[PDB]
């Protein structure tokens, strides 16, 4: 806007710059990532390094040490190829085959009406210049260039050990300056179904809509461990120690969006006795109140409703009911334990975040998260064992690998003490309870420890996507700080 004369290829450190106004000249979104892997491969041949691609298309490239560091120890810096495809709803380009026009705008670098692909544009260029600098005193290294972050990440779990020597990884795909990752969670699909019959309304009984919303919702993942209630459960709970006391019967459960996200707003239908409809509002209203008591703090907007459509219907068998009832309520949720080896990091959680039945089937769906891969399976099995108990079906599905914290690793420490040799503090290190690349890298080479820190990039994945320059720079000073620190493997 401003600064209309400035070129990205002299924003330093120049020679990553250069490398990422490249990349964004040649179009690379998922699954098109042939084209750019092309050119890299070509262009790391030139330079005479051995490069060779595997049977899943992600590429290795190998450089001996830098007179000194003979000795080696091994390491490998690690991005993504893919961008994501996003534009702006009213700009043309065809992502296959269009370039991006990353433009300078302040303290930001932005492409308009589309992503940038900073991420790691930031990181794989980065990769790039280190490669080509003559002046790292580095020991021996490897670089990994994964295809496919943002579908499935289909390269990353793409191929095995024998590829790569070294204990440690370098990936550049974090989005903050100060802020690294030791560990990250698995997670696993799954769902408890239940074969339903169902018998008719019996006379009078009028039936009515029990509701339960304002909760404030979260990603089952990064939430978990604050005290946000569960939509799904809190209506189960309420069932559970009062439908029959009050005689009331089923008709319809529906609760929260889908099983990433900590359920909201959850309901139930039910058919009862006219004569204890208020009975059930006096003691639903009741039932609400003390959730407020209880969630009052962390649940400030806690609202239930309790209308009545008298519709038919065919209300759940007694039995049907009964199980799929304590089901539900006997069934764990949120945080199933905490991380010893980390300082206050949830270990193993899972979230039943949907509800939907329909005729003749109930079916419950959630999500089991942890950081050791051990700790899922333990809580697969108490889903199963529910399961069983209720003559129900769980499926398990969409398994990825976790990756569990080292506390005082190698890697972890050196970065920490050489981050605040060159930084007056020390980094915001980290673990998500979430899914990154890195993790699914665990698989082969759980002898390699490793650690995750980029520069910071604001809106990935929406036309926003600006990323900082002066982080940049930021970015691979510590790229390069370490690089050097790195200890000697006899
Ligand atoms: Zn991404
Ligand atoms: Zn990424």
């Amino acid at each position: 806007m401003s600064e209309f004369h400035s070129e990205i290829s002299t924003l330093s450190p120049a020679p990553l710059w250069q490398f990422f106004d490249k990349i964004c000249s040649i179009p690379h979104p998922s699954k098109h990532e042939e084209a750019l892997a092309q050119y890299i491969v070509t262009w790391a041949t030139e330079q005479g390094f051995d490069v060779r691609r595997d049977p899943t298309g992600n590429v290795f490239i190998k450089k001996p040490a830098t007179p000194g560091m003979e000795n080696k120890k091994g390491v490998v810096l690690q991005a993504h190829i893919d961008m994501v495809p996003q534009k702006n709803e009213d700009t043309d380009h065809d992502f296959t085959q269009d370039p991006i026009q990353p433009y300078i705008d302040g303290e930001w670098v932005t492409a308009k009406g589309t992503t940038l692909g900073a991420d790691n544009g930031i990181g794989m260029a980065s990769c790039l210049a280190v490669l080509a600098s003559k002046e790292i005193k580095h020991g021996p290294i490897e670089v990994l260039l994964t295809i496919d972050e943002e579908a499935g990440m289909t390269g990353a779990f793409g191929l095995e050990a024998g590829w790569l020597k070294g204990d440690i990884l370098l990936n550049t795909d974090s989005e903050q300056e100060g802020e690294v990752y030791m560990g990250c969670a698995g997670g696993i699909d799954g769902a408890m179904t239940f074969d339903i019959t169902r018998d008719a309304i019996p006379a009078g009984f009028i039936t009515r809509q029990l509701t339960l919303k304002g909760l404030k919702g979260g990603h089952s993942g990064c939430d978990i461990h604050t005290g946000r209630g569960n939509a799904n459960k809190l209506i189960g709970r309420f069932l559970a120690g009062h439908a029959q006391e009050l005689d009331l019967r089923l008709v319809e459960f529906r609760g929260g969006s889908l099983r990433n996200a900590i359920p909201r707003e959850a309901f139930v239908t039910v058919a009862l006795p006219a004569e204890n409809q208020d009975k059930l509002a006096e003691l639903f209203n009741y039932y609400t109140e003390l959730l407020k008591t209880e969630l009052g703090k962390i649940e400030t907007d806690i609202v239930t409703f309790n209308e009545e459509v008298a519709t038919d219907a065919q209300v759940f068998a007694i039995a049907d009911q009964q199980r799929f009832i304590a089901a539900l309520n006997a069934c764990p949720n949120g945080v199933m334990r905490m991380s010893d080896e980390v300082e206050g990091v949830v270990e193993t959680s899972l979230n039943v975040g949907v509800i939907t039945t329909e005729e003749n089937k109930v079916t419950v769906l959630c999500l089991i998260r942890s950081l050791i891969d051990s700790g899922r399976s333990q809580v697969e099995g108490m889903l199963q064992s529910v399961a069983e108990l209720a003559g129900a079906q769980i499926e398990f599905s969409g398994a990825y690998p976790g990756w569990k914290p080292d506390a005082d690793s190698e890697i972890m420490a050196i970065f920490r003490d050489m981050y605040e040799g060159i930084y007056g503090h020390k980094p915001n290190i980290m673990v998500i309870h979430a899914g990154l690349e890195c993790g699914l890298f665990k698989e082969p080479y759980p002898n390699m420890d490793m650690v995750s820190f980029g520069p910071t990039i604001k809106f990935p994945h929406s036309p926003d996507e600006k990323v900082k320059i002066d982080t940049v720079q930021l970015f691979w000073d510590q790229m390069v700080a370490l690089l050097e620190a790195i200890p000697e493997k006899a």
